[PDB]
Formats: C-alpha cells, sequence, structure tokens
C-alpha cells in the first residue's frame, strides 16, 4: 500500500473522526477569537482542514512532507498556549493516536 | 492506471447518459417522502460521490471503485420494484457500465 | 519526481504568483465582457483555473496533455486579441516564464 493513501484513508481518518478535532479541523479563526497576536506568533498555521485538501489535491511531494504538517500543527498549538490549557489536552491525545498510526504505516 | 480510466472513460460515459441524472448525487429521501429508504439501504452510492472520490484519491485502488458502482446499482435494485422507471434506468447504465469495464488496462 | 507533481508545486505555482495571471485564472466571461464572437472563434477554452482543477483532480492523463493545455492558453489569447493589446504583452511573459519553468523538467 502507498504511504500517502494510508494517511488519508486511515491516519487522517481516525483523527477526524475522534472526539477533540472540532478545533484543529479548520484554521483557528483570529478574529472570532479575539487573538490579534496569533498571527504575529505563529508564523506557519496548519489544520487537518489544510492537510485534507493537500491529500486530496496532489500537493504533497512525499509522505514525509505531510507527516511535517502534523507536526507543525500540533507544535504550533503547544507554542501558543500554556501547557495544561483545555486546547492542550486535546492535542497531546491526538498526537498520541497519530504516532500510534504512524507505526503501523506501509513500508 | 485503471484509476485514470474510470474517471476519464467510464465515468464520462456514464455521466453524459441520457438516464444518469438520478445517479448524479444521492437519493433525497426527504424531498421524496421515502423515510424507510436510509433504513433499508445502508450504504448509499451515487457518481457524485464517486466523482469525488476519483478526484480526490480516496480509492486503495480500481478495484475499490468498482465496488461502489455495482453498490450503486444493486441500492437500486433493493428498494425500488422490478419494472419502475428507475430501475430500468439503472439496467441500462449497468450494461453499458459492464461493456467500457472490459476494455480496462492492466497496469 | 513525477512531471504532474512538479507542474502543480513549481510551474503552476509561479505563474499563479506573478502579476500578469489575474486575467488568466479563470475562463474569459464573454457575457461580462461583452464578446459573443469569443467562444465561436475560440474551440477550446483555457486558463490557469481550470488547469488548477485539473491538476488537483487527477485529471491528465500525463504531463503532455497538461502542457497543451497551457499551450492552448497562451494560443487562444494570441488568437483572439491583437499584437501590442494589454492581454497578449501579459501573457507573453507569462509564456516566456512558462518556458522556463518548463526547461527543468524531471525526465
Ligand atoms: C477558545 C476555546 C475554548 C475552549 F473551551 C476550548 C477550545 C478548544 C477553545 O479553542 C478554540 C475554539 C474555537 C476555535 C475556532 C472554531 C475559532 O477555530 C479555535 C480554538 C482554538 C484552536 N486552536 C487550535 C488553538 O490553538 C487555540 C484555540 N483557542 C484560543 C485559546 O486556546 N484560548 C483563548 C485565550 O487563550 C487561552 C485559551
Ligand atoms: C421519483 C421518480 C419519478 C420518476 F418519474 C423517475 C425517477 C427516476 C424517479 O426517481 C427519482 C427522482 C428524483 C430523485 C432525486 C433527484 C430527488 O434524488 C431520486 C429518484 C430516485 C432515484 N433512485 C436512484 C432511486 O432508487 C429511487 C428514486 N425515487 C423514488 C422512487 O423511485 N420511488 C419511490 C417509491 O415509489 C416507487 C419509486
Ligand atoms: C478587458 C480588459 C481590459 C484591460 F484593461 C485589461 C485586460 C487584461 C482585459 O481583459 C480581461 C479582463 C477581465 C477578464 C475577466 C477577469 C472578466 O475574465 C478577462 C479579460 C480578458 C482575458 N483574456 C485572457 C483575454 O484573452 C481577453 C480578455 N478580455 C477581452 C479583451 O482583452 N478585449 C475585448 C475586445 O477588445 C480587445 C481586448
Amino acid at each position: 500500500t502507498n504511504q500517502l493513501q494510508y494517511l488519508l484513508r486511515v491516519v487522517l481518518k481516525t483523527l477526524w473522526k475522534h472526539q477533540f478535532a472540532w478545533p484543529f479541523q479548520q484554521p483557528v479563526d483570529a478574529v472570532k477569537l479575539n487573538l490579534p497576536d496569533y498571527y504575529k506568533i505563529i508564523k506557519t498555521p496548519m489544520d487537518m482542514g489544510t492537510i485534507k485538501k493537500r491529500l486530496e489535491n496532489n500537493y504533497y511531494w512525499n509522505a514525509q512532507e505531510c507527516i511535517q504538517d502534523f507536526n507543525t500543527m500540533f507544535t504550533n498549538c503547544y507554542i501558543y498556549n500554556k501547557p495544561g490549557d483545555d486546547i492542550v489536552l486535546m492535542a497531546e491525545a491526538l498526537e498520541k493516536l497519530f504516532l500510534q498510526k504512524i507505526n503501523e504505516l506501509p513500508t
């Protein structure tokens, strides 16, 4: 099986279905929340919404580039928020699940 | 790629046909007052969805796409009486599907 | 690498950034601009928008089909408009650039 297929049909599907996915399914809406510093501090934004489109529209060079985007999504969240926030536990849980599913990856 | 063939040849052929229109998007059970449709048919399918899936790198391979076309025809034959307009249209389209699927490459 | 991937991430990216891209990012709206003859003279219309959808959705059989589309876009423009017209000077700059990027295509 292709790596990128797996990332779409398996890795991403699992994370998307998951309970805590909703804040990561579209980008952080800085106006709606009142956080003018978000686009200042977070240099390269990223969300599963974006990732899903990239898989569906032939953007990624290799599976290593799609994984990059996942880590950036997580690392972004951890930078901008203080540990033990609500959002951060959510991210942490998703990254747990994410990292499980990478290890099953085709080879 | 056989998937290319299913998009560019098989699906265009079927979509362009006169009988396609009821199979180009889901059956809208609300509009038809068919509240039993979504309870009887458990995997609904249509060319709208199939098209989307080919355009968005969903399928594991050509043979999963063929499964979807079959599910489309057989859902029709499950829900509807034989000899109904809808069922004769489905049969027309399936005949034409089987012709086009024969000249499939082997990759 | 796959050449289609190159056409998406490098060629089309570069052309779409460019200052003169905007009139070529969607079909030439003959009704808006008030050109009844455009669609009689131009038998195969084309634009960077349609090429993009096509790259994003697995439409192209191979990379030479995509390259023809880019060439149709320019020639259509030279056919329909007069020399010295602005749109032609724009397309000419875009074509220049297109041809540079095409000379670093994977093989
Ligand atoms: C504000 C908030 C309250 C809450 F109880 C739970 C969450 C996840 C939450 O965070 C979000 C809620 C909605 C949205 C929308 C739909 C606008 O994209 C985003 C977030 C949010 C998402 N992500 C990925 C973040 O990194 C941060 C988000 N919220 C800003 C935030 O965490 N805070 C606002 C002020 O700083 C402390 C808490
Ligand atoms: C209702 C109907 C009348 C007709 F003269 C021809 C058709 C094809 C027809 O079927 C449909 C018409 C519209 C739509 C829309 C566009 C709303 O999705 C769907 C169908 C239809 C499509 N498919 C694939 C089906 O299996 C069944 C559909 N309609 C309900 C239907 O045919 N019946 C409902 C119960 O009575 C027996 C027949
Ligand atoms: C009309 C016009 C005036 C102008 F000052 C600069 C341009 C590029 C221009 O051309 C277009 C402007 C907008 C649009 C929109 C965005 C609506 O589709 C299209 C064009 C246009 C684009 N392309 C690719 C063409 O080949 C021709 C276009 N316009 C009609 C046109 O250029 N002419 C109309 C008849 O007179 C000679 C010039």
